[PDB]
């Protein structure tokens, strides 16, 4: 009984009173790295932040439940599992089956 497959760790404290609401877009920079630390997709590498809407399901479950735990100006690392990321199949070549992923997002601003 571990409960919840998403672990977020605060690295840089932001506002602490400004969390992203459901329905609005969230501008944040992420970094996807395998369990070993091998990158597979970063938003900052292309010099462009990632904007998404909460509750719209435009992103992964571990992101909607994890990003909502941080406040504007906060930098935390979210641990996503193959159950919260894609499933038991995943994406062939980049995301293998039964594999844990690591993503580092930073709360820049809200739209």
């Amino acid at each position: 009984g571990p409960s919840m497959g998403v672990q977020v760790e605060t690295i840089s404290p932001g506002d602490g009173r400004t969390f992203p609401k459901r329905g609005q877009t969230c501008v944040v920079h992420y970094t996807g790295m395998l369990e070993d630390g091998k990158k597979f997709d970063s938003s900052r590498d292309r010099n462009k932040p990632f904007k998404f809407m909460l509750g719209k399901q435009e992103v992964i479950r571990g992101w909607e439940e994890g990003v909502a735990q941080m406040s504007v100006g906060q930098r935390a690392k979210l641990t996503i599992s193959p159950d919260y990321a894609y499933g038991a199949t995943g994406h062939p070549g980049i995301i293998p089956p039964h594999a844990t992923l690591v993503f580092d997002v930073e709360l820049l601003k809200l739209e």
